[PDB]
């Protein structure tokens, strides 16, 4: 940039009370000042102020979701579950199903230098989260082809952040997109925002670089428009979309039961939950808050509410729908994004941010559209945790939601699946890794009947 172009940008920022981002300019190399200029040119400081101000200067009625809006792998009629499976798989075979992967999180707790999806939890195959999820897509497409007699395609829209994009792109490239067509794996970005001080001033990571962060998982909706993803979906004739977070190592990607269930109810949004079994569990809950579908933090659930037993099933908690950030959307719902995306609030996330808790990241929440959605357009299905939810959150040596719990969940599932098919798993002081290319969800293991398998093992195609 010219001196005048630089001056004009400095004036814009200074007039907006953000002039301090230029404080170190004449300490900088000519390349470093150009980097700063280009980064600062990507933000409107005025909009930043408006967002910061709205966030810094902004008893509920709680009931479970309606009975007609809910189902359960555990408790629903097996006939309904089978029908939903078949109908969901028909939708897959029709090329009507897409997946949006939330892989734009920074994974601050796990503390890896690579994107979370690349992480190797210690399985015998050493496969990354990305590879396992990709292979589940590949297998499900093949299972769907048994219906159609033709290739089935589930496009995988991988939502990434500034700090995750390039290493994600390279990783997929290096692994030849895990046997999926390159045209069906679409890496895109969500928006970012500058991190801010308690007083709403832009934070500097270095003397020539603004500290930034993804705009929260709620940034997905806007990102679908800006990136051209929704348009791509339209051209493909996508009608049903599955969204989840890359950190769930057990994720049933594009789960036919989930798709079939939601499609049968003709909802705009559906959610997966696991069972809260003890009142004291600290889990966010999907429920009616003030008569609207919502996710309520466990801190907002009092002792009496948490302990309440289900009248119709007294062995079970009344409020038990533990959120696993696993959602269904209709394409029709995505068409409406322009009407309400601006209505999504930015929340203050107080964090320790190194710069030149002390700072704030402004974040939209994926579930903040839930209370905007008519009750009759919302559905929720309870699933089995041990088959469906194993988040990778913490480094080894935590004992909760870590590589070891993730590894154990996958390998115990594999052993379970084999045993149920008639396989004999023998352990000498555990579990078996079953490739998704062999089995998506426990099917297709009949060939292992009567066979002896020494755990730990790895069954691959």
């Amino acid at each position: 940039p010219s001196a005048e172009e630089f001056q004009q940008l400095r004036k814009k920022y200074t007039d907006a009370g953000q002039g301090h981002v230029f404080a170190f300019v004449d300490e900088l190399q000519t390349g470093e000042r150009s980097q700063l200029f280009h980064q600062l040119s990507s933000f409107d400081p005025v909009r930043i102020n408006e967002l910061a101000d709205k966030a810094l200067n902004p008893p509920a009625s709680l009931e479970p979701l309606p009975d007609i809006a809910t189902a359960s792998i555990l408790d629903s009629d097996p006939k309904d579950l089978e029908q939903w499976y078949e109908e969901g798989l028909k939708l897959v075979a029709g090329n009507k199903v897409a997946v949006v992967l939330m892989a734009g999180g920074q994974g601050t707790r796990l503390g890896s230098s690579a994107p979370k999806g690349c992480f190797d939890i210690g399985l015998p195959s050493h496969k990354s989260l990305f590879q396992i999820q990709a292979e589940r897509i590949a297998k499900l497409q093949l299972l769907a082809q048994r219906i159609s007699g033709k290739e089935a395609v589930i496009p995988w829209y991988v939502m990434t952040s500034g700090p995750t994009r390039k290493p994600t792109e390279e990783f997929f490239e290096q692994h030849k997109y895990f046997g999926l067509n390159k045209s069906d794996v679409i890496i895109f970005e969500q928006g970012v925002l500058p991190c801010i001080s308690n007083e709403g001033k832009i934070l500097m990571e270095s003397k020539f670089k603004v500290a930034v962060a993804p705009d929260g998982n709620g940034g997905i909706y806007q990102a679908l428009l800006t990136s051209g993803v929704r348009e791509d979906m339209r051209k493909r004739g996508i009608e049903h979309i599955h969204t989840y977070c890359v950190d769930n190592c057990l994720v049933k990607v594009a789960d036919p039961v989930f798709i079939g269930f939601a499609a049968s109810k003709q909802v705009d949004i559906a959610t997966k939950v696991v069972r809260k079994r003890n009142a004291t569990e600290s889990v966010g809950l999907i429920l009616q808050k003030n008569g609207k579908p919502d996710v309520v933090e466990y801190s907002e659930i009092d002792k009496e509410t948490a302990e309440a037993k289900d009248p119709k099933q007294p062995d079970v908690l009344k409020f038990r729908a533990a959120n696993i950030v696993n959602h269904y959307y209709s394409f029709k719902f995505f068409e409406s994004i322009e009407l309400w995306a601006h209505k999504l609030p930015h929340h203050v996330a107080r964090k320790k941010i190194p710069c030149i808790p002390n700072g704030i990241k402004l974040e939209q929440f994926v579930f903040d559209v839930f209370p905007m959605t008519p009750l009759e357009k919302f559905a929720c299905i309870e699933v089995r945790r041990e088959d469906e939810f194993s988040p990778l959150k913490n480094a080894r040596g935590t004992g909760e939601d870590d590589p070891d719990t993730s590894k154990r969940d996958i390998m115990s599932q594999g052993q379970r699946w084999i045993e149920k098919a008639g396989g004999i798993v023998i352990t000498e002081g555990v579990g078996v890794e079953v490739s998704p290319l062999i089995s998506y969800g426990g099917e297709g293991l009949e060939f292992l009947k009567g066979r002896e398998i020494k755990a730990p093992a790895f069954i691959e195609k």
